[PDB]
RNA sequence: UGUGUG
């Protein structure tokens, strides 16, 4: 199996019911999905702003429901940036999406509080 | 029920 072109705006389902983790600035966050949203309806979402790793919406273990929150992976920086720029306050259902990097560690903090 | 678990 394979994407069929490479003038298409769509892709091969190499990237739902994955989780791996986008390099730096490639890496999104999402919020405020519907409830019933799964990680090939993120990825068919974001498909049209450049090639996709991995996409998933956070699914509940004891009920199979999303909760509202979900992730995308590009390959590179720019399609993920100009994914928050086109899916940063878009209407679904009777709400608007949040989409921004992805939080991650980066820093480090004291060990003793008293001295 | 605010950051890729199952």
């Amino acid at each position: 199996g394979s994407s069929g072109s490479s003038g298409l705006t769509q892709q091969s389902i190499g990237a739902a019911g994955s989780q791996k983790e986008g390099p730096e600035g490639a890496n999104l966050f999402i919020y405020h999905l519907p409830q019933e949203f799964g990680d090939q309806d993120l990825l068919q979402m974001f498909m049209p702003f450049g090639n996709v790793v991995s996409a998933k919406v956070f699914i509940d273990k004891q009920t199979n429901l999303s909760k509202c929150f979900g992730f995308v992976s590009y390959d590179n920086p720019v399609s993920a940036q100009a994914a928050i720029q086109s899916m940063n306050g878009f209407q679904i259902g009777m709400k608007r999406l949040k989409v921004q990097l992805k939080r991650s560690k980066n820093d480090s903090k004291s060990g003793p509080s008293s001295g």
